[PDB]
C-alpha cells in the first residue's frame, strides 16, 4: 500500500520563525538580530523580569497541586485581564457583557476565534491590513475563513492612508470581521489617532461589521492605558467585539503562552450563551490553558507590590525603545545615509518599517550578517549601543 | 443591524468537565469524586510529585531567558519521548524514521495530528473504539472528519470482543485511520494481550490502515516498557503511524500541557517533508508550546537520580491504584451486594466500567453525593480508606 505521507510537499519556511532558524546557524560572530519581535535589553539578552522571577518563587513554594484549571483557565486571570482592556469601571463589565477564556498565546487566542465563528456563525470573511502579521491569514485560513485585505499604509509618505482605509473598507460587508491591531501595528508601527479610531467606530457600527481586536503590545506605545483607547472607544458604541490579547511581550513571557480571548455581546445572556461554544471549541483543540504563565501574569497583576514593579519594568522597556529610535536616526546621518530617515521617530512599538528592499534585506544577510524580515520590517527593539555602529554602516553600504 | 451571535446554540456541558463543575457547586458534606481521571492519593488530595518539585527548583534557579521554543518544542524532549515510547535501541530512532512536537497535552497532540492529515492527505475517516474518551470524536470532528466507531467491550463478560472488534472493522479502508489506545483503555480498563495486538498489527498492515496511538497512561497497567509492548508490535511491521501522547497523568503534570505527537515515516527524507506541514500547522494554531511543563519533563527524564525518583513515585501511584481494586471489591461484598465485581481486579489504569445504568449513576450523584461518569465510568484512583465504605453503602443502596 503506497503510504499515507509519501505525496506531502514540504512547508516553505515561516517568514519569521524560518528567519530566526537561519539566524541560530550562522557561525558569524558578529551577527545581529532585527528579526523576531522580541525585546532585548541594553546588553542584547532576553531577560526574565524581576517581577516574574518573584512570581515563580512563589508559585514554587505556595503550589500544592497541578489539577486541571476549567477550560476557560484562571477566573482572576480573566477578571484582571478586562480591567487592563476595558478600564476599573467600565459598563462592559459591570452589566456582565464579557467572558475571557485564559489561551495559549494571543496566537492561540486567534485561532479560537476563528474556530468559534466559523463553526457557529454565518462569518465567511475576514479583513486584515496590507500590510498586516503574516501568520495572520494562516490563522484563519486554518479555521476555513476567506482572508480580505484593506489598505493602511502609504510607502511614499511613511504614513496611515485613512483615506485608502476607508474606501477599502466600504466593500466589507455587514456580517465580516474586520480585524484592527489596538496599538503598535505589526508591522509599520503606524496607529490611527483617537479621533480616526472614534471615525472607525462610527463606521463600524453604521455598517454592522464584527470588530476583532489584536493586543498584543498593549504598553508599548504610550501607556497601559493609553494604548486602549481605541480599542475602549470601539468598546462604548458596540453590542459585538472581540479582543484576542497577548502577555508574551509585555511580561516577556514568550514561551509560557499566555494569552486571552475576550468575547462581548449585547447582554449577558447572549455572551453566556456564546461563550459556551467558545469553550466547546477549546475542548477540541487543546482542552484547557497552561497554568504557569498565567499564574505569573495572574499573581503580578493581583499583588500591589509586583504589580509597581512591573509597571515600572514595562515602562523601561517602552522608553528604551525609544532611545534606540531616535540614536538609530541620527546615526545613520552619521554613518553617511543621505536619505531622511525621520519617519521611524513617528513610529509606535517594536517594529519600524524601513523602507529598505527585498534584495537591500537579503544583502544585509548574506554580506553584513545582519537579519531582518523581508518586508524590510525591522526590531528597534534589538538594537543597542554596541551593536548599532556595525548595523548602520552596514544598511548605508547597501543604499 | 441584528447580531451576530444571536442565531448561536447553545453547547452541552462536557460530559466530564461539566460533572466536575457540578461536584464544584455540591455543598453537601461528604460528597465524593469518582469523575475526572486523575490521581489521588491515599488522603484525597491532588498532590504534586517530589520529583517535579525538585525540577521546578532547578529551573527557576538557571533559567535566564522566556524566548520562544521552535515550533516542535524542546529537542531533548523529543529525544526522550521517542526512547519511552519505542525503547533505547529502536531501529525506528537509529533510521531517523520518527519526529516529535511538543505539544500542549495529549489533547493537543491529537489536534494537531488531526489538522496536519485533513489538510495534507486523503485521509477522510477515522475509527474509534466504542466506547471511547467522549473528546476523541470532538477533535477529529473540528478537523471536520468523519469518525466512525468500532466494537470493543462485551459488557456481558466484562471483557475485550475480539470477535466483535475484528468484524466491526471489516469496513475500515486502505488509508482509513484506526484509533487505538496504547494501555489502560478509557473508559473501560481492558486492553488487548500481547497476542492480541500482534493480530492486530498484522491486520493493520495488510488492510493499510493509518495506526494513531493515543498514549495517556503509560506506566499505569503493568510498567512503562511493558506498557508499550503493544505500539511497538505495529512499529516493527508499520510503514506510517502517529503516537499522541501525554505527560499529565504519569507525571501529575495536568494543568501545564505536556504531551507530544510523534509522526513515523518510511524514511528520513519522507518524515522530514511530513514534519514540515505538521509545523505548519502548529503555527497556524498556537504559534509554538509551552515552555514550564516539558521543561520539568526533559530534566527528570536526562537525569538519572530525578528519574529514579520519577519511576518509584509511579510505581506507588500504580500500586495505590491496584490496592483500591481489591478493597472496592471486598468492601463491596461486606457491604452486601450480590452482583458480583471481580471484573475489576483484572481491569487497567484509573477507571472501571462499573455496569451502573444512567439512572443508577444519577441516584448516585442526587441521592449520596457520589459523583461518576454517566457512562457508568468510575475513577478507582478517587478512593480512599476513608470514603471506601460510604461509596460502597451508596451503590449498593441503588443496585
Ligand atoms: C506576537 C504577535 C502575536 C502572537 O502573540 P503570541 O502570544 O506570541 O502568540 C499576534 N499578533 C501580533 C500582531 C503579534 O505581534
Ligand atoms: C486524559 C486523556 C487525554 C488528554 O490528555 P491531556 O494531556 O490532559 O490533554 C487523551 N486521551 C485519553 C485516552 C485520556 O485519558
Amino acid at each position: 500500500h503506497v503510504g499515507t505521507f509519501e505525496n506531502i510537499t514540504a512547508a516553505p519556511a515561516d517568514p519569521i520563525l524560518g528567519l530566526a532558524d537561519l539566524f541560530r546557524a550562522d557561525e558569524r560572530p558578529g551577527k545581529i538580530n532585527l528579526g523576531i519581535g522580541v525585546y532585548f535589553d541594553e546588553t542584547g539578552k532576553i531577560p526574565v523580569l524581576t517581577s516574574v522571577k518573584k512570581a515563580e518563587q512563589y508559585l514554587l513554594e505556595n503550589e500544592t497541586t497541578k489539577y486541571y484549571l476549567g477550560i476557560d483557565g484562571i477566573p482572576e486571570f480573566g477578571r484582571c485581564t478586562q480591567e487592563l482592556l476595558f478600564g476599573k469601571g467600565s459598563a462592559l463589565i459591570n452589566d456582565k457583557r464579557a467572558r475571557t477564556a485564559q489561551t495559549p498565546g494571543g496566537t492561540g487566542a486567534l485561532r479560537v476565534a476563528a474556530d468559534f465563528l466559523a463553526k457557529n456563525t454565518s462569518v465567511k470573511r475576514v479583513w486584515v491590513s496590507n500590510p498586516s502579521w503574516p501568520n495572520h491569514k494562516s490563522v484563519f485560513n486554518s479555521a476555513g475563513l476567506e482572508v480580505r485585505e484593506y489598505a493602511y499604509y502609504d510607502a511614499e509618505n511613511h504614513t496611515l492612508d485613512f483615506d485608502a482605509l476607508i474606501n477599502s473598507l466600504n466593500e466589507a460587508q455587514a456580517g465580516d470581521v474586520v480585524l484592527f491591531h489596538g496599538c503598535c501595528h505589526n508591522p509599520t508601527g503606524i496607529d490611527p489617532t483617537l479621533e480616526q479610531w472614534q471615525t472607525l467606530a462610527q463606521l463600524s457600527v453604521e455598517k454592522g461589521w464584527l470588530p476583532l481586536f489584536d493586543f498584543a503590545y498593549q504598553g508599548f506605545a504610550r501607556g497601559l492605558e493609553e494604548d486602549a483607547e481605541g480599542l475602549r472607544a470601539f468598546a462604548a458604541m458596540h453590542k459585538e467585539l472581540i479582543v484576542a490579547s497577548s502577555y508574551s511581550k509585555n511580561f516577556g513571557l514568550y514561551n509560557e503562552r499566555v494569552g486571552a480571548c475576550t468575547l462581548v455581546a449585547a447582554d449577558s445572556e447572549t455572551v453566556d450563551r456564546a461563550f459556551s461554544q467558545m469553550k466547546a471549541a477549546i475542548r477540541a483543540n487543546y482542552s484547557n490553558p497552561p497554568a504557569h504563565g498565567a499564574s505569573v501574569v495572574a499573581t503580578i497583576l493581583s499583588n500591589d507590590a509586583l504589580r509597581a514593579i512591573w509597571e515600572q519594568e514595562l515602562t523601561d522597556m517602552r522608553q528604551r525603545i525609544q532611545r534606540m529610535r531616535q540614536l538609530f536616526v541620527n546615526t545613520l546621518q552619521e554613518k553617511g545615509a543621505n536619505r531622511d530617515f525621520s519617519f521611524i521617530i513617528k513610529q509606535n512599538g517594536m517594529f519600524s518599517f524601513s523602507g529598505l528592499t527585498k534584495e537591500q534585506v537579503l544583502r544585509l544577510r548574506e554580506e553584513f550578517g545582519v537579519y531582518a524580515v523581508a518586508s524590510g520590517r525591522v526590531n528597534v527593539a534589538g538594537m543597542t549601543p554596541d551593536n548599532m555602529a556595525p548595523l548602520c554602516e552596514a544598511i548605508v553600504a547597501v543604499l
